[PDB]
């Protein structure tokens, strides 16, 4: 019972390809599955200026429990290691 949130900056292929692979590397991380929704970051304001997004992707995972907001140039699974971390 997770809910998780990805953001992208209109079309590029490395967003779209950072998203499968972060989703992909979610999946793999967590036994239980979950929900993923693409939200553009230049189309709606309210969720871009709110989220403070200066480098993208940005994964926000929603709940229930843990939140976090994690914002930059996600290409590699570094950044994700430690987002999976206590």
């Amino acid at each position: 019972m997770y809910v998780f949130r990805l953001y992208v900056r209109g079309e590029t292929h490395a967003a779209e390809v950072a998203l499968k692979n972060l989703h992909d590397l979610l999946s793999s991380a967590l036994k239980v599955p979950y929900t993923l929704k693409v939200v553009d970051v230049t189309k709606q304001p309210d969720l871009a200026e709110k989220d403070q997004v200066q480098a993208t992707p940005t994964l926000v995972r929603v709940y229930p429990q843990p939140v976090r907001r994690l914002v930059g140039q996600l290409d590699h699974r570094y950044r994700l290691q430690h987002l999976l971390s206590p």
